[PDB]
């Protein structure tokens, strides 16, 4: 019933990255993670993919109970985070609807067919209030991290995840691309979903709005909140906590 980062130190390289985070994200809710950069948010994120890259030193990962950490990305999607389908940017000649056939027949391990497929995606489109006619677009035709992102939230309503955790700190300021992310996410509310945003910027968080705020610094989180704390944080700043945890 929650998703549980429990007592997680990593590292890379003999350099110890993560050092203790404690996060639990109960399905249902929405939460947010926030931190300077270099604080280790984004680092959480990748390790929660799996990206072998990283050494998980000591801790676990829950999700529903299940220690996901030893599982493959492939698996722990199986279980019901969000792992968005990754496709060469370069390759031409594919629709968005032929890549969200592929992406949906990979995650439920079948063939999915044209009536299974469409009605996904049309409820899907009707939660975004976007025109059917964008799935006739070639994945990746502008090379853009924005196209990258809508496509990644189409996905998202398609595949159905139990779990997703959303690193938007590349967006910034770019309102548009906040934007997609969260209609995306706030499409999926409900007692069956729990989210992560991960994001440097409070701007996404009046957007969606969090249940609970969590803050890292030096790759453990030192406070937690509601919104408001976001929103102090945005007007103060992160120096500012640093110093008021103390
Ligand atoms: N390949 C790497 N090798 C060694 N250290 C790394 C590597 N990648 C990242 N780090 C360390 O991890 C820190 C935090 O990374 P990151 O998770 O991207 O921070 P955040 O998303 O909070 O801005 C970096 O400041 C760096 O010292
Ligand atoms: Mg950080
Ligand atoms: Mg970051």
């Amino acid at each position: 019933s929650q998703l549980e980062i429990r007592d997680l130190w990593a590292s890379i390289d003999g350099e110890t990255i993560l050092k203790g985070v404690n996060l639990v994200v109960p399905k249902g809710e929405v939460h947010a993670l926030m931190g300077p950069n270099g604080a280790g948010k984004s680092t959480l994120g990748k390790i929660l993919a799996g990206d072998p890259e990283y050494t998980v030193e000591r801790g676990e990962i829950l999700l529903d109970g299940e220690n996901i950490l030893e599982l493959s990305p492939d698996e722990r999607a199986r279980k019901g985070l969000f792992l968005a389908f990754q496709y060469p940017v370069e390759v031409p000649g594919v629709t968005i609807a032929n890549f969200l056939r592929l992406a949906l027949q990979a995650k439920l391990g079948r063939e999915v067919g044209v009536a299974e497929f469409w009605t996904k995606v049309k409820k899907a489109l009707e939660l975004l209030d976007w025109d059917e006619s964008y799935l006739s677009r070639y994945l990746n035709e502008g090379f853009s991290g924005g196209e990258k992102k809508r496509n990644e939230i189409l996905q998202l309503l398609v595949l159905e995840p139990t779990y997703a955790v959303l690193d938007e700190t590349d967006s910034g300021l770019d309102i548009d691309a906040l934007k997609v992310v969260a209609r995306g996410v706030n499409a999926m509310r409900g007692p069956n979903f729990g989210a992560l945003v991960i994001t440097h910027y409070q701007r996404i968080l009046n957007y969606i709005q969090p249940d609970k705020v969590h803050v890292m610094m030096d790759g453990r989180v030192v406070a937690t909140g509601g919104p408001e704390l976001a929103l102090e944080l945005e007007a103060k700043g992160y120096e500012w906590l640093k110093e008021k945890v103390k």
